[PDB]
Parts: C-alpha cells; sequence; structure tokens
C-alpha cells in the first residue's frame, strides 16, 4: 500500500458537510482516509462511495471488528460492499474471528489490518499483555497489515520486530494523544492523524506542518 | 432492569431490510426485545432502529461491541442513542477508560450500557477468557449493571454471575446454533439471545414458540 506523505487522515467528524469540507481542504496532502463509526453511524455507509467519488482516495474502514466468526464475516461483507478497501479488525477475540475477516477480504479483493495494541491508557489493563502474542498470531495467519500505538514507541518498535520489515504497519495516537509524527515513522509505514488536523483552525496548514516535520522521512 | 418478555431476545442478523422486518414481525407475540447489530445496521442504516420502533413495540439493544479509545467510544454511543437504541453493548477488554466513556454518555442520555465479558466462540479461549473475570470485576467497580456472557461455557457463565451478583442483569448468546441450551443458560442468565435458530427457521414464530415451551417453567 502506497500512502501519500505517509499520512492517513482519521475522519471522525460526524457531520457530512464538515467531513467533506475538511477532507477537501487537505486533499492535496493525502490519498488515504480512515473512516470509522463516528462518521458512518451518523451519515450512513453511503459516505464511503461519496468519498471515493469526490476524492478518489483509498478508504480504510476502521470498524475494530470484534465479534464471533459468523458475525465478523457479515460485517466484512457489508463493509466491502460499501466500497472500503480495507478493514481494521481486533485481534483480542482470537484466531477464528480474524480468519473470518481474512476470508471475506480475499473474496472481495481487500485487505485486513490487525489491531494488536491500542494507544489509550486503558490498553494497559488487558490488551498490552496479550499484544505480542496477538501479533505472532497475525504472522501465523498470514496477516500482512497491522495497527499499533504511537503513544508507546517501544511497543510500536516491538510490534515492528515481530511482524518484520515486509509487513505494513500504521499507527494512531499522533498529535492529540501525544505521539510524535517523526518518532512513530521510525517504525510505522504511515501515521494516522485525526483531531490535530480536523479540529485545527486551518486543517490544510495543520497537515502541511506535520508533513514539513517529517519531510526527511518522505 | 428491562423486563424482557419470555426471557428471550432476538438477535436479528439478517442483512436484508424486508426479511429482517418480516421475521421480527412474525415473532412479535413472543419477543419484545431485539438485538440489532452491525450486519443489519451496516446494510440498511441506523434508520433501521427507527423502523423497528415504528413497526414493533420492541426495545432495541444495539450490539456494536464498542471497542475503541474513550474519545471514539463517546461518539459511537452518542450516535447510537440519538438513533433510538435503548442500550448498547460495549467490550470490556479495551479497559476501564473506554468503558467509562460509554457509561458517561449513557448516563447523560438516559440509556444503558451492557458490558461484554467473555465471548461464546472458540477463539474466546485465546485471550478473552483469561481476562474475563477481571473484566467483570472491573465492570462491577465501574457501576455497570448489565452484562453479556457465553451460553456455550456454563461454568464460565456461572462464575460471571457470581462476580456480578444476583442484582445485575445478564444476557447470554450462543444458544441454539452455537450449541448452548436455553434452559441450562437461564440457570444463570436473566435472558437468552437467540439468532439463527429463530431467523433461519422455516417458521420463526414456531421456532420461538418451541424455545419458549421448553423453558415454560422458568418464566416469571
Ligand atoms: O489504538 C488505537 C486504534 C485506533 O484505530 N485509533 C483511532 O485512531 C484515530 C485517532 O484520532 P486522533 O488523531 O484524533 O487521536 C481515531 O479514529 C481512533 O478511533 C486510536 O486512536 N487508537
Ligand atoms: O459472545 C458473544 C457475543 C455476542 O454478542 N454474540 C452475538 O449473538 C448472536 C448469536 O447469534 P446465533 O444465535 O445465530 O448464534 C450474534 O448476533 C452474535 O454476534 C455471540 O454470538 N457471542
Amino acid at each position: 500500500m502506497d500512502v501519500m506523505n505517509r499520512l492517513i487522515l482519521a475522519m471522525d467528524l460526524m457531520n457530512r458537510d464538515d467531513a467533506l469540507r475538511v477532507t477537501g481542504e487537505v486533499r492535496e496532502y493525502i490519498d488515504t482516509v480512515k473512516i470509522g463509526y463516528p462518521l458512518v453511524l451518523s451519515e450512513g455507509m453511503d459516505i464511503i462511495a461519496e468519498f471515493r467519488k469526490r476524492f478518489g482516495c483509498r478508504i480504510i474502514a476502521d470498524f475494530k471488528v470484534a465479534d464471533i466468526p459468523e458475525t465478523n464475516e457479515k460485517i466484512c461483507r457489508a463493509t466491502f460492499k460499501a466500497g472500503a478497501d480495507a478493514i481494521i479488525v481486533h485481534g483480542f477475540p482470537g484466531a477464528d474471528s480474524v480468519r473470518a475477516c481474512l476470508n471475506v477480504a480475499e473474496e472481495m479483493g481487500r485487505e485486513v489490518f490487525l489491531l494488536t495494541e491500542m494507544s489509550h491508557p486503558g490498553a494497559e489493563m488487558f490488551i498490552q499483555g496479550a499484544a505480542d502474542e496477538i501479533a505472532r498470531m497475525g504472522v501465523d495467519l498470514g496477516v500482512k497489515n497491522y495497527v499499533g500505538p504511537s503513544t508507546r514507541p517501544e511497543r510500536l518498535s516491538r510490534l515492528r520486530e515481530i511482524i518484520g520489515q515486509d509487513s505494513f504497519l500504521i499507527s494512531p495516537g499522533v498529535g492529540a494523544q501525544g505521539g510524535d509524527p517523526g518518532e512513530t515513522l521510525r517504525f510505522a509505514d504511515a501515521i494516522i492523524v485525526g483531531r490535530s488536523i480536523f479540529l485545527a483552525d486551518n486543517p490544510a496548514a495543520a497537515a502541511a506542518g506535520i508533513i514539513e516535520s517529517i519531510k526527511d522521512l518522505l
């Protein structure tokens, strides 16, 4: 996956007008948008096709899929029918649940991203202690795309160690949650950035600023 | 606690609006509580919650297994309650701050959170099972009153009932298609969740009736 400027916009505005406007203002800087449940549940799954129509960007559906295999398969189907290129899946519910997603993605020409460790403080309670094993499970299952935390660079580095340099790794928690763009890109192929861009007075300048700060990494 | 008719909650995971509406309508004499998840919501939109309310008396549990950071969890809960869901199901494994975010929105909006502890499928044994007792204890500490636990592991469902106490409300999936028994499950759970055993039956009404007949002595 070739992410322009190694920067993925997390579009978590809940109003269609704002979401389209802000994305439009930063379109010259990005070609990959992560769309999650805040926007999809507020404006519908049709928003994905609209983004493709307007921007021709790749769409990562950040749905943190975390159900039983039967349900995971249905969620993946509905998601790819809506035009998502990839979907983010939790690893914590185990191998069979991940496999269900892998199977649908294969059938529909899409990718699964496996979320191992999360970026927020609560991740320390249960997820962190399982995260390395979740990553090894990904490797065992043939997963090639991963998500890990900008907020804990040592954990992000460990994730990179486990999955190897050939796997693709994206990382949220940059900006608002305290992660540093450049440090995160020591380990991740791409950074995910939401509020630091879309809540800015001038989202274009915000994106431009981040890119300038990592210019030697591009 | 919500008063679930016949201790039976329909998991409506059909992905076609017409079929989902038809089946739910057919079982309306037996069930007043419907669990709507992402298979249907991602296929037909959040307005489907509205349409169920309009068409049927039913309470709606939004089975969204909320599993994000606190900031995003808050947004998901707000959107979900705005759409008319009575309750939302939230994963506990992402930790206390993530659960608290959902509880705070539910409090502000006058709705309810259900905390998913252990899951019913085989993969649950890999990571979730080992954390499940602590996730449940965390729920109790946070003041969670409603829980979800697995029909497929009676011993685990029993332990989870112990942890949360007799006053907490507990619902349990994995009945029927996944192998759980309705009566055995209701030893510990207040209500059972049933999906495919009902909605894939030639006669969903008859299938619901049959389940209810089998647990008739356990009704209140
Ligand atoms: O561990 C994770 C995994 C995520 O997907 N995310 C997602 O990444 C985005 C981060 O947004 P922000 O840059 O505003 O903090 C949100 O959409 C969030 O749901 C995260 O923050 N931490
Ligand atoms: O541990 C769990 C938690 C669930 O919500 N579920 C949900 O309960 C329902 C079970 O449906 P069924 O009776 O067809 O197996 C599905 O909607 C599924 O997503 C589950 O099966 N196991």
